[PDB]
């Protein structure tokens, strides 16, 4: 299908910039329509490693035209210093990459709220990225915040902008009581980039809708993962933005009906990184495994991600909510060696039901028990094969009973950190 | 369609309610995938008069089931009134109503910095409907908000709002100076129906995937119009939700492939209330004529309308966004008499460029002077006419360059507020 959507159907980091990257090989556009910098990815050419936070990760494809939309809460000082690195590696980054005059700016204050909130919570603590994206999409919501368009005019962007840190100024002090943010550091730190930025404009809704009309090869990109989906993830231990399909048209401008195929990012066991409920979480020698071999830490924060076992039940829910086309199946080389290897199946309740069916808010995952089918392992090594036959038995079984358990065939496989090292058994794009 | 869309493509107000209710008739489902009781239409049967807000407008009709999705910041005073007015009149709306836990609630409090920050705005006051819908989504994104599922656990209920009780009156008694929301006030008047609602739950989610796959004719329903769409209407003048068509899987959970058909309802000339860019806006005998013949009064706040020209350039921003795959034309009937009507063709920027797009964000509207074509009028009635033999050609070739400048046919025609005074040229679920 000519619109492609590309997203993580978990709690993010399961593969998607090496994806997108090795995808984007015939695609025109590339679009990241929710999230921000909370995001980071390692895309891996011939060893040499990317790794991207804000930018989509086509945007070191001549080819493509990569575009940040309106869903994203844009910050100023964050774009600035991914796209000097790209640039000083030769990826002209100002050439390639567009965006949207809607996208609410991330500023300063905002990471201060983002930890003063997350300070008062205590040991309730949500545990985000710490850079800004929930304040920044509540000052969207409340109609209070500013936009790339604002900088139009700078005279009254620094009017609003007075007015905003003087909102929030009130609060920070008086009641977390904790420092102000300075409005002319804030002030003159953007006005240095506002060029920058500005230039980069264009009617993103409106290009899509070019782009579709003429049958463009469209990718759009996904941030972080499903259950982390304000409305459908694991409330209040979710991020701000709808993760799911859902979010492509809102945050794009793209009409929902040109939505082709829908790409389910799986990784072959599962991470979490920050608090939240995790059923089929390993405390034991394998979670300490998996995060090893999975060199299972943030691109962002640099934590430690919490391990364990895939989660179809888990996974069946991703399937629903956007409507999944197919999954790409990703990591199946850091399970090598292991004897054996679960698939959660059910879902045992603290009252004694047993279900096929995940829990909305994250109280109601509390009692929460999985009920497992515990394959066996395999002793060769998958890593790095490009072909089936490479692939041994086992590992082709416990692939076809993830289909079954879900529905959804895996359309593509990987099998380590490289775009090559990867098999497409189906181009997202061939149909 | 199995799946069909009906929304606003202008600034809502536009005639959902009726047609709703009209199409509803083969429907088994309805849903309400965003807004609040911000919303408001008068749906007219045989005469008898009904004005739902919160509610489905497929509410009265038995075969249906009416589900409210997450997507709507759910008001526990505000159903409960509803509840008894239809109930009183013989609609059972708890035996056909369903709701979903993960909608937020929207307390008291809400009202009461809406209030407090529509007041600090002083004469750049956006003029919201009052009902607190703003700071609800506010609090929903900010991780902070109360949702139905919440008040599964009573105790636990109560910590939670105490605190977010807490929270938001230092802001109101300190900042804004108004006088704090009892905490004891709210937490008794929400228990005393916690029971009521929560009965109504469902997992909305996994029960359109259910309907889908058995091929049952479900229509989702919108509220306001695009141009208030948070993400892409006329920023900061604009609602707090995604009105456009990408609200609908990311409110109700259905994935966005599932889309069949998009309805928009298009207002015959156009109206709007609260603050904001209006090109088309007459201030003429035609604009006192159109409010007067079209009864122009919001049927939540009971405020007088803007009244103006339908607008192409605009209705054509409401084509592309919502992926329309026709219009439903209401309110001809009102320009009954009017020796002409012009339609706004492309707009004419501060800088003498013309042009076929509508800016984004509200400022970038200052500039911007409407350029029509002006057609006849007609002396004929079109009122309650339900055959196009009975529309005088005037009016056919309005509907034709209608059509004409937009690229979408027309397949709906309202000549008169009773759910009969209708004529359907192609029904959405007929393909
Ligand atoms: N061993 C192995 N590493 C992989 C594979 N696919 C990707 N990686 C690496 O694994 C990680 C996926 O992490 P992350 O980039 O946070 O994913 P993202 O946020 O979805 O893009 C990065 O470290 C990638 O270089 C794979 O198939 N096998
Ligand atoms: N004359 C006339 N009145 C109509 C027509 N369609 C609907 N109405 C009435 O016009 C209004 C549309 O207003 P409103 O209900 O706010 O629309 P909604 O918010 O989209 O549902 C209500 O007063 C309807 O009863 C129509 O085709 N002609
Ligand atoms: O890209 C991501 N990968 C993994 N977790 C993320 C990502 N973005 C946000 N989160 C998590 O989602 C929650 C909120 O983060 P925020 O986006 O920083 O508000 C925390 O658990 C974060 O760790
Ligand atoms: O159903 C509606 N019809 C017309 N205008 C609405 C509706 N809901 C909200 N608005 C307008 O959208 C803006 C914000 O309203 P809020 O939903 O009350 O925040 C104001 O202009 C409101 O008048
Ligand atoms: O890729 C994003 N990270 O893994 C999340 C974080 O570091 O918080
Ligand atoms: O139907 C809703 N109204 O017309 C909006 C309002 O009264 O503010
Ligand atoms: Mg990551
Ligand atoms: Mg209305």
């Amino acid at each position: 299908g000519n619109n492609v959507v590309v997203l993580g159907t978990q709690w993010g980091d399961e593969g998607k910039g090496k994806i997108v990257d090795l995808l984007t090989e015939r695609a025109k556009y590339v679009v990241r329509y929710q999230g921000g910098h909370n995001a980071g990815h390692t895309l891996v050419i011939n060893g040499e490693k990317t790794v991207l936070h804000l930018i989509p990760s086509g945007i070191l494809r001549e080819n493509v035209t990569s575009i940040i939309g309106n869903g994203v809460v844009l910050s100023p000082a964050a774009l600035m210093k991914e796209m000097k690195e790209l640039e000083d590696r030769g990826i002209p980054v100002r050439e390639r990459l567009l965006l949207s005059e809607a996208c609410p700016l991330i500023l300063d204050y905002h990471v201060a709220l983002d930890n003063a909130r997350e300070k008062a919570r205590g040991a309730k603590a949500i545990g985000t990225t710490g850079r800004g994206i929930g304040p920044a999409y509540e000052d969207k919501v409340a109609r209070r915040g500013l936009r790339v368009g604002d900088l139009f005019d700078k005279e009254t962007f620094a009017e609003k902008l007075k007015e905003v840190m003087e909102y929030h100024n009130f609060q920070l002090v008086n009641y977390y009581k904790a420092e102000a943010v300075d409005y002319q550091k804030v002030l003159d730190d953007t006005m240095a980039v506002a060029d920058i930025l500005t230039s980069m404009v264009v009617d993103v809704s409106d290009l899509l809708d070019q782009a579709r009309q003429r049958g463009d090869f469209v990718m759009f990109e996904g941030a972080q993962g499903t259950l982390l989906d304000i409305d459908h993830g694991t409330y209040p231990y979710v991020t701000s933005s709808n993760t799911t399909a859902g979010g492509v048209a809102t945050g794009s401008g793209l009409g929902p009906r040109y939505v082709d195929y829908v790409l389910g990012i799986l990784k072959a066991y599962s991470t979490r990184v920050g608090a939240g409920p995790f059923p089929t979480e390993l405390f034991d020698e394998t979670g300490e495994f998996l995060c090893k071999q999975g060199n299972e830490f943030g691109a962002t924060t640099g934590r430690r991600r919490r391990t364990g076992w895939l989660d179809t039940v888990a996974v069946r829910r991703a399937v629903q909510l956007n409507s999944l086309s197919g999954f790409c199946l990703t990591k199946l080389d850091v399970l090598d060696g292991l004897k054996e290897v679960k698939l959660c199946v059910a879902y045992r309740m603290p009252d004694g039901r047993e279900v096929t069916t995940t829990p909305l808010a994250a109280d109601d995952w509390k009692g929460v028990e999985p009920i497992y089918e515990t394959m066996p392992g395999w002793s060769e090594s998958t890593f790095g094969v490009k072909d089936r036959s490479g692939l041994p038995q086992a590992a082709l079984n416990y692939i076809k009973r993830i289909e079954e358990l879900t529905g959804v065939p895996i359309d593509i496989i990987s099998t380590g950190p490289d775009r090559t090292e990867t098999m497409i058994l189906r181009d997202p794009f061939d149909a």
